């Protein structure tokens, strides 16, 4: 099946005003040993595959990185993943889109900070999200803002 992961500001901005690596430790946890999906402007902003998963880079033209995995559809990228319990979409706003209608799990982390950005998470509505899990966490001397860890399952 197929979840979202991302880290959502206030009105769902995406993409780095904040310095949290305890949203990094949530993000490796719930990737880890999962083939992870993302846009190639997301892929080339991380700038390196990440570890220990199978990365899938969805572009319209052909590949020119052999490190990692190139598709050029929204099936293909699926196909690519093959028999695995959990596929991780990681973004960015245009991947994320095309892959909410699909997806039966959502990992967001609310981030409590005003950021003026131009790549939003799609408008997912409560109707068809149900919250299963939410876990707040207060600004500390190492996390710049503060944070909510939240899972949603399609209801
Ligand atoms: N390093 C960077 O380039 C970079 C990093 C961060 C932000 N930005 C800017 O910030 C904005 C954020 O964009 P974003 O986060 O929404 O980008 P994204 O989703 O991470 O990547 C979108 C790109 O992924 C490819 N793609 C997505 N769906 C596809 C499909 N179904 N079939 C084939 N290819 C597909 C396309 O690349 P192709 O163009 O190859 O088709 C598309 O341009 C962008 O407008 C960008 O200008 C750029
Ligand atoms: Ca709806």
């Amino acid at each position: 099946m197929i979840s979202l992961i991302a880290a959502l500001a206030v009105d769902r901005v995406i993409g780095m005003p904040w310095n949290l690596p305890a949203d990094l430790a949530w993000f490796k946890r719930n990737t880890l040993n999962k083939p992870v999906i993302m846009g190639r402007h997301t892929w080339e902003s991380i700038g390196r595959p990440l570890p220990g998963r199978k990365n899938i880079i969805l572009s319209s033209q052909p590949g020119t990185d052999d490190r990692v995995t190139w598709v050029k559809s929204v099936d293909e990228a699926i196909a690519a993943c093959g028999d695995v319990p959990e596929i991780m979409v990681i973004g960015g706003g245009r991947v994320f889109e095309q892959f909410l209608p699909k997806a039966q799990k959502l990992y967001l982390t609310h981030i409590d900070a005003e950021v003026e950005g131009d790549t939003h998470f799609p408008d997912y509505e409560p109707d068809d999200w149900e919250s299963v899990f939410s876990e707040f966490h207060d600004a500390d001397a190492q996390n710049s803002h503060s944070y909510c860890f939240e899972i949603l399952e399609r209801r």
